[PDB]
């Protein structure tokens, strides 16, 4: 499993894969880790589909309740601040063996600069929280490969597009590289989930838009 | 990694998969691991290239060594028997972590019915072998996948090439269900090996044949 | 001991075997696994009778509850959470030993299409649960063998009795490939119990259709 | 896995089943193991193939050795402490997880009384070796469920047909009790293995005259 | 520590780094690990600058000893065998945790096409060997970082000098991401130390080469 | 990871490095570690991003929340007892693997000779406290060069300009030798981060003069 | 316990503490670690006088009898290469609480350039060696002081004085850190001894010119 | 860290050095172990300068509260009782690894006799207490080096300024025989501390007098 | 158990306790545990009577036959290294609670200055010895209170009557603070046992010497 997130100018993107397994077993095809939380926030989680599922309901529900009873939304850093404390208040059973670590991307409405104000949060096992500088981040088994990926092409990102099209080949070289995340499927017809944030609000990525751009890039690699 | 065999009028088939994993890391794309030992056996062992090439040189050695001494060739069983002893030979090592479980298909020259004259032995961890009677079999992660789906399957196998279509579909089935087995690779162009052995001896299969068989099984699942 | 549900055009269906074991003794030859628990659903746990009458009783008093202080009945999300909650709190208790499994099938009414309205519901022993998609599943000892099974048979599924046919062939395939699931019993005349639901509500399939269907199938692979 | 053996006016019958099992996994149909050693003496094992075939192989290459040295077959109780010797001498590796208790069934000709020359020698795990005395004995996971049946059926025993008609009458009810014991399988047609031992010799039964009897149990007891 | 080796259209090219830890603690910044071991062979273990020479030295009296017995060379397969020996006869001392993992590159004189005479040979924990087929390997605790540079710089290979370029880059890439990998040290004036062999024989890389090189690289990365 | 701080005549000044490491790998090349607490003490802690900001949100609010219950700020040793307090509430948390440990400096601006009214408190990790009396402290993996380095720099210490630069060029000798530790990173341009504390208060110190002071420690060292 | 030795131009210098502890008990205050093993080199092992005294007895016997057998002294490699052996051959031991990490200074005579012919060697626990580069080396349990004392003090050596002086003084400071190493005793007059190895051989330092060096220190230091 | 206490005619002193250590580095060079708790007693913990201070402060509040809410003193009786409950309120504390034993001297102002009215009281680690009778104690790591060596010079003692003396000669016998206690300073000047007890109440002693009769031991002992 | 050895000038003198203890209980009152082992030499072990006896009998012998193959005596050295080696070949059986330290008085006949040609030789539990160089030692239970008398009374020791006074004095102090320890008895009249070694040899002291110097001793303390 492999969630990638990674900023352009105007916004951000983020995108997951759609295995599970248990094991060398594989248990899952069309897993869902990529959830909208509320009008300008993305949360994924690289696991089984009812953790990412149900973390996400809880963290959409919390940021509604406040909306609800304060009449404004939170800022960033509240955002970040009640993810926090619930990432935390699970590492006893994360050390018994279910552990869920988030990764955060959003859109920052009140920053003075439109252009740069896309955020990528990324956690840790203890509960820290890290602001990323360097543009983009990766979580789950595939997450080095995927780094090193992006390394080398987020030179060419210089628009919503770009980004998605840069995201799907990371995803691609993670599942290359790696057994537990799932690759393009051509035979069954799914592919990766993606969400792109910008000053509008998050929106789902329609599927035959991943599903020209992975193709295009199964031909470049033939 | 998995190896499968079945049993045709007039001879046997033996395949297996081209993957070398390291926990969830994908370390080989190009690994054989059905070898010829002698002019009627081939030997298949599910693991690293390294042990398979090697465990078939020791047994390749052995067969041509008491050829040259006697100046006649071991009948079937002996051969069974000297591979049984070199199973056997290797149990605590297979406990402490290098277990090699290898299966064996042949021609016997001497039975009295030609077109029932293949045979497959399979080994257990022990050292026990059988020779088996309904007509096909499989080792490695996933050879269950494989085995449920030659039982469906036998019966279209009249001849060598259905025989040959049906392994590799079980093949295909195998890396269908468990991920540590490599299925048909296209953008590589990397195709799971094969031998053919009958009344005039084992040949390996070319690549081309295996490569048009494995295009028609995923235009029909499309 | 394995349940098996599919999915045909207007409804689902879902059957067990009958057989329960302490170790490789026999000790019971009459086990029901497959209850009704609302005019729309049906739990199977694979295990003793009492604990599959045991859950499916406390489900269905929860379920009664809501629809008597409410005045309706709960949607169908509303039933996977609430069963979700009660596999979720026995997770200490599984890992003492006594792990129970169900699986869940129902027919959802406020479906916009009622061709497409069967719904089959599995969950892990995390507690996670899965909305399937491929149009059938099993659990138990034997769940991996009538998957495979259900693979290869499905596409002859076009109605009920069809589908009622490949459950009980699929079930016959995972007793004769794993021990601890007990096949038809001709001589005591014992065999597996199925129910159907449809637009019309969930029904028990009477005895003598299920056992027409097990002599066919007997006699085909005769 | 179980063999019975028990005794009739003028020899000694042996018998066993056909199943063997890697856990609750069905991993042969078709084992073979009660074995013909000399000319007035069968051994049975309660194991794998390979076991019961290499245990007989041995004792049989030591009984035909002392015979071709010394010009005359061993006495009875030469081949009992020669078995002995050989049981002995293997339990280390059975505490170790490998243990094989062989029964043994002959015909003594040197015996003053020919209608009372069989004779039943079973062994224990330490290496100690009895003579029986109430006239069957039984070994396997399914035995007990096997003596408790020739207990109640062993006043009916008169002459050879009655005692190959208990012998296949108490591995049914061991397989009706016990699942590592395979039943007599009808859709397959295998059957139980026999032997007859009189002053004659040993001789191995035919499959269809087991075939017969086991299909007359099978209408009695529908 | 890192060592890589790359495939060039009529040569291989080979190269390490310079650091040595004890713990986060700096022992040592001027390791070789790449040393030439006969005309046309160079070998690299990952590790101290002790191992390093010494596996260097015995495998190299090996190879001469052999040489000057039998008046000619080993053959490529002979010198990966006896490599081979040499690394399966320390797995206890490895996993006692002294474990030394061997990378050898070589030119083969008697291959019918000269352009691909290239070889590279790695090596895992048990002993098994693998001849590499994608042109490139790494190995070490940077080895994931380098391959996953070399993947992407992998194009622009045509001859010595890419070659040597994309191995200075990657080892670069590999000391960015890994804190154990030593990087370009521009205040002590201490590079990589790389070795090409060709059809002429393998000669060590001069100094300023990779200096010249390695200052190109972090100019262009500023 | 270290932080540095030491007395100059009129103040004191504190400042630590850049790098975060999981293992050998490293996680983070921005981390600020030195936090301004209130208007005359900052906290230097060893650790995480999360760690240290968390720990000086915490300490900031209790010394604020003091201030506005009372009208007056807490004295220096009251701070010190408040951090002691918090620091020795964390001890079993502390030996379960999460341990921080701070480095406190001050201004008091109620001592009688202004020119030595800076303060440096370290802390164990019992949580007892000491105030030094050399002049200068380090804390992290690389304490034991930095104070090494400082024992010989500290005489040319007369004024705000020679600590810094003091501080610095050990920080740099702690990078020289200690890999858990980040050096001046000239290719991104990120330096170590300071604070100076004197009569008028607390200051974040600007970026450019770190990285001119860093650029010509460098220029000597080469 | 420290041994330190660097390099001058023209020869080499090394120097030792004179203490051994029984835990925090003082066991001794006259020990003495160096010894000249041959003309030109010289030994020092960090530990009892004992090991000492004997480890450089069978080094010197073994260099010896090399010499008396050939008639011709072992070159500075062959030197290494048996001491190394030495060190190798007692790895248990060592793990079993016995470890002896020797430290060897030398001139080598048959080098092209006399005023850099002075030679460094270390050893590590594991029996791996290495010639050293930046001109300074220590051993012990204040080794590191040291090692830090004399990265600050070493651009002062320019010849045989200068370099004692720098030994003592960066002996002083690892006594001043580190509790195991004894300081200058000016009470009972004991001072560490030292030996310096030129053109012309090594020869044992005189006591008054040590005492002469440290009483300066320790003015300068007042 | 050694603690020495001894009675003379009209009084009683108190003394202790100035290290801290963890392990054999030496973190401290100027600890204070000896603080004054009320007009008449004072008290010593061996251990580090947070403890020692911190146990010092704790039992001087509960004087002075019980003195305020009462309006007279305790006796010395009471005194021991509220000090013993303090010590024996921390034996799994004690037992965890942070063991404190205290000693305490004082003047009792109520006794008959002026001229003995100087007293010890020592604790074990039960929370046992002790009226001394001989005239010394001492407690810490070189306490039985400071006990034999006040054994030999007690009969000296004839007054303050005898006390004082043979306090610091018995401390500088304990920092002679074992390494945790420092001995005197005199390149750094630090000394130890002490305080006398008499009919008049607690002084501390002026560092100047300890310095002039450290420095007469030094050199009577020379 | 204590042995105390010290040297005067013109010879050393060695004495020992009489006590041997099982636990607290006392099982011996009159044991010898110093022996004369050559005509120069004597050896005290601190333990049982039969374990001192035997280890000086082994010594005595290997001693005394050398003497008679040789010709001549060993050389002081050539004694020390026989008992270096007799000591070393048994600390695994020390380590199984067996463990014997020696301690060895001697005159060197063939030092060029008599008046300091007396020599006391200690040994750790390694196997490793040391020439003692202040005057005197003490092995044993009570050895530290032992050697802080004779530290304070040795400046007494002009010839062979005052050391053997002070000899006496320290195994008094040293029973007067240690319970393994026995002092003089008077009821029974058992004192402890000395050797005196001079220019002239080894002689045992006698008994109404050493009781008339301990009554004097015991009036003095009185």
């Amino acid at each position: 499993a492999t969630i990638v997130a990674l900023k352009y100018p105007g916004g951000v993107v983020m995108a997951g894969d759609r295995r599970s397994t248990q094991g060398n077993m594989i248990s899952g095809r069309d897993v869902r880790k990529v959830y909208i939380t509320d009008d300008y926030t993305a949360t994924g989680i690289a696991g089984t589909a009812a953790v990412a599922v149900e973390f996400a309901r809880l963290y959409a529900v919390e940021l509604e309740h406040y909306e609800k009873l304060e009449g404004v939304p939170l800022t960033f850093a509240g955002k970040i601040n009640r993810l926090a404390i619930m990432v935390r208040g699970n590492l006893a059973a994360a050390m018994q063996g279910l552990l869920a670590l988030p990764l955060l991307a959003g859109y920052d409405i009140h920053a003075s600069d439109p252009q740069s104000a896309g955020r990528i949060v990324s956690f840790d096992a203890a509960g820290g929280w890290n602001i990323e500088e360097e543009g983009y981040q990766a979580v789950g088994s595939g997450s080095l490969f995927a780094k090193s990926s992006m390394k080398k092409l987020y030179s060419q990102v210089t628009d919503g597009d770009s980004g998605l099209r840069v995201a799907v080949e990371a995803l691609y070289d993670a599942a290359d590289d790696d057994s537990a995340t799932g690759g393009p499927d051509l035979v069954r017809g799914i592919f990766p989930t993606a969400v792109i944030i910008d000053a509008d609000g998050a929106v789902d990525v329609p599927e035959s838009r991943i599903a020209e751009l992975a193709r295009a890039i199964i031909e470049s690699r033939s």
